[PDB]
């Protein structure tokens, strides 16, 4: 129970067994759930994708700039917990 | 190539191969942005469990009362997956 690398999989699989038309509304809801969730998830595999091609292939960059660019990503994500972050900003 | 799905598998050979003593500081570096990825996907994963467990799992609500939950769920996930950073607290 509650393996939550296989969090993913039992909501789809959730979604795939409600099948009764007065469930339909639900199942259409979880469907929004399950989008949202995988363009989260997307959105954090390509900000791997953007260090590795900014930083990490740019051989024009020190070692040393490289790992200050290194230390700088995983302390954002490291404080992200405690960041003020305003939805639909000026 | 760059496939989405592989970003950190790219990452994980890159460390393997950055095996010269000039090249530790950055190794360890990356150690630590693997290490803090991998938290950011158990806690992303753990916010679908805990929807789950509390929501669909729980069969005293309606199928009316979860619809609306779920829906409302979406809704703060939409919102937090465009919020920008102005700033961040120390603790």
């Amino acid at each position: 129970k509650q393996e939550a690398h296989r969090a993913l999989e039992l909501l789809e699989d959730y979604h795939a067994r409600l099948s009764e038309p007065q469930d339909r509304a639900l199942r259409i809801a979880i469907e929004r759930v399950i989008r949202i969730f995988k363009s989260r998830l997307f959105q954090a595999l390509l900000d791997i994708q953007e260090f590795y091609e900014l930083t990490l292939l740019d051989d024009s960059k020190s070692i040393q700039q490289k790992t200050a660019e290194t230390l700088q990503i995983a302390t954002k994500w490291e404080k992200d917990g405690q960041a003020v972050k305003i939805a639909d900003f000026i």
